[PDB]
């Protein structure tokens, strides 16, 4: 079998081969012997003239071949009288007509900030229809610091990217990112096909919910009514969605009874009515915890302030029932004490007596007043005496309260 | 003013102090002057035997002081004739009677997976109702690989422990993490109180489903009827729940057409038939993602096996309708050559002539053929001639056309 190797996409009236020349046959021969060529699928004319093969139709390499390695065409020559029959092998060469092309021009990606370093993800694959060197020869990306792009070879013998992922993606700081791929082959010179992918991160649950302050501080009177909203919590989730809606809870354990959070509204209203002698200061640790169980702390203190609302009581420890009115001056008749459960100035307290009567008051001790007499009294001018005592505090409201004490003689 | 300094909790009947010794009365004296101690609530005895100040009432400092930094108590002496009044204070020493105590024995946490190295969490408060040195004092932690505690004081002065994480939780290597926390006071000996800390580690989608092959490869016959299972995809996701839960879909486009795949079950089903001559291997890829986007991809191949479902056509070539009557032995009659769209053994073909007729068989080169006559025939003895060609195929089951043509002299 005579070979002749042409390349394709060649145009009509190149020469193949001299055919003739070959078979041993002279123009003569060819004009009286009805030459003619067959092919499978392909067309060639011969002229008279010189005798020689002639392309007649263009010659598609990869659509014959379709990827055939070695490419071959199997030619018919046929004469008549005698009619005779001969094969022509035909070797068809690649030209470099075909750049690479991918599917899409552009590719739209949905990969996980949660996605750990080292994943790769595949890649659509670009079609590079020629073969041998003129096939498609490697892939190259666009620098970044996150993909690497890897370049694999699936089983069919074609090349298709996937990209190694070398540093773990953050939506919060870059939430997506465009990168350029391009595909080039092995020519000389190369040719190139682009697609631009487009990588969407999507949301991972790897934010906390972060308060506006690491503590809050109110101050509340203690005659505050309860149901009275003291304090409305900011807390925000970096994080989208699912992954950013949190609520609000009592950390402490057995301190919701003073006080109650809305979790949604992160609200602190009072339970209860304070008391700023019972409790003068509250610590209440509350958390934020979005559904993926994330959670951020902080501490909430609460300043009770000190009203007035606690009378001064006043507590005669010992008293003398007889007593001489001829006493010496300054003599003992009474000892009792003054004590308020406030503090502040609405525990500074004030006491007078009437004065018509000849005893005084005198100051002795701490929370403590001694009740004499300064001037002898006759038992005929007077013998028996009731003193009332006021002892008032003078913190606003100020509040006064009254003993009466009986004195004999 | 004299002072008396006592710890508290003593039995009754322990001694205060010598106030008849420092005072300088005498134990007639004690007798025949009526001493009495008067408190705020509280009760001394004085025994007339010794004259020396005895407890009658047990003392508890945090119940009287109820946290006061320095606690004194102002108790009055009084004597008669002379009547006299005195002032004695007695300090109570705290005794480290109140062991530090959390308000709950067991605190049960739950900490996200992907919660990031040095976060912090606030922990319940251990309190300690002595004061001074013998209050909290400090806190300490089960030594552990993954969480390092600190002790951070809130703005009252109390000291309350938090938890910096050290290296990154994995619910898929541990599930949950015991530890012990101790709050120890400063006392000679000091006193520690317990809480278990029972943390659980809640899962994070930080796992993509992974495939039980990175590629997968069968081989399947062109003549397989559509409906057939080729393939069932195994993958797992190594996550809990929610987050393990994933579906399979063609990343791969276009090639649904001729394949349908199950997600549920994960099945690779065939849509239409194959046909070796139209596509000789497929290659899908395709994607698992879960309720996340995290998603691993792989690449399944298919390869086509030819059938001898094509039967081979004969075309003849070229024919010569009239020949001479004389023509000699193996004179050249008709060109004729199969056709088969197979390929391999089942592109092979045989052909055979009727035996009627006196022509034989020649080959020019593979599935060319040339008829010739072995033998020289009259005219007279037969004119025409009928000859049917039967062209048989290798592969099995054999399949057969035949072609009749017609010769004239
Ligand atoms: C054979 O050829 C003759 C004419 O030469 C024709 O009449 C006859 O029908 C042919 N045989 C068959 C089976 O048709
Ligand atoms: C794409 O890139 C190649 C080099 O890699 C060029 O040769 C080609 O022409 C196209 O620009
Ligand atoms: C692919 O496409 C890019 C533009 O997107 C070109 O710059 C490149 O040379 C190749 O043709
Ligand atoms: C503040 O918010 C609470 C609900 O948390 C209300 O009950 C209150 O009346 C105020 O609006
Ligand atoms: C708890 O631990 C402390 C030391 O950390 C001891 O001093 C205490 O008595 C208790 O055992
Ligand atoms: C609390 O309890 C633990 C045992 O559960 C002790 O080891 C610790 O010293 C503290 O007394
Ligand atoms: C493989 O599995 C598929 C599941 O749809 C079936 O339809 C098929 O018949 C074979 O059992
Ligand atoms: C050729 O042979 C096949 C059997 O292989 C027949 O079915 C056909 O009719 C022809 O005779
Ligand atoms: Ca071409
Ligand atoms: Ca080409
Ligand atoms: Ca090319
Ligand atoms: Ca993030
Ligand atoms: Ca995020
Ligand atoms: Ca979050
Ligand atoms: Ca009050
Ligand atoms: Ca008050
Ligand atoms: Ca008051
Ligand atoms: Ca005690
Ligand atoms: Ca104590
Ligand atoms: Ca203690
Ligand atoms: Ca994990
Ligand atoms: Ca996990
Ligand atoms: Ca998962
Ligand atoms: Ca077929
Ligand atoms: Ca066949
Ligand atoms: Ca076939």
């Amino acid at each position: 079998p005579v070979r002749y190797s042409i390349p394709e996409e060649l145009d009509r009236g190149s020469v193949v081969g001299k055919l003739a020349k070959d078979l041993g046959l002279s123009v003569l021969e060819v004009s009286a012997r009805k030459l003619r060529v067959s092919a499978e699928k392909l067309h060639f004319s011969v002229d008279s003239e010189s005798g020689d093969l002639l392309v007649k139709d263009r010659i598609d390499r990869e659509q014959i071949c379709k990827g055939r390695r070695k490419c071959e065409l199997q030619l018919e020559a046929v004469l008549e009288n005698p009619l005779n029959i001969f094969h022509v092998v035909v070797e068809i060469e690649d030209v470099n007509d075909h750049a690479p092309q991918f599917p899409k021009d552009e590719i739209n990606l949905e990969i996980s900030e949660s996605d750990s370093p080292g994943a790769r993800t595949i890649l659509e694959s670009a079609k590079d229809l020629d073969i041998g060197m003129n096939s498609l020869s490697k892939y190259q990306l666009s620098p970044n610091d996150y993909f690497l792009l890897l370049v694999k070879d699936n089983p069919d013998g074609s090349k298709y990217p996937e990209l190694e992922l070398q540093k773990m993606l953050d939506r919060e700081a870059e939430s997506t990112h465009h990168l350029m791929l391009t595909a080039v082959d092995g020519g000389d010179p190369p040719r190139t096909g682009t697609t631009q992918l487009r990588i969407r991160v999507v949301d991972a649950n790897d934010n906390r919910p972060v308060f506006s302050q690491d503590v809050y501080r109110v101050r509340l009177p203690e005659d505050l009514p309860p149901g009275t909203t003291v304090l409305r919590l900011k807390a925000m989730d970096q994080d989208e969605g699912i992954n950013a809606e949190f609520t609000y809870s009592f950390l402490g354990v057995a301190n919701k009874a003073q006080f109650s959070l809305d979790p949604i509204t992160g609200d602190i209203v009072t339970r209860q009515s304070l008391d700023f002698e019972e409790v003068e200061q509250y610590t209440i640790d509350v958390e934020a915890k979005d559904r993926g169980s994330l959670s951020s702390q902080c501490k909430v203190i609460i300043e009770v302030l000190d009203e007035n609302d606690n009378r001064p009581e006043i507590i005669i420890t010992s008293l003398s029932d007889q007593i001489s009115e001829d006493s010496p001056s300054g003599t003992v008749v009474a000892l009792f004490k003054v004590r308020d459960r406030d503090s502040g100035e609405n525990a500074e307290v004030m006491c007078s007596l009437s004065g018509n009567n000849p005893f005084k008051i005198h100051s002795s001790s701490n929370n403590y007043y001694k009740l004499v007499t300064d001037s002898i009294l006759d038992r005929e001018q007077t013998p028996g005496y009731n003193v009332t005592i006021t002892a008032t505090d003078r913190g606003k409201p100020p509040l006064s309260s009254s003993t009466t004490i009986t004195l004999n003689v």
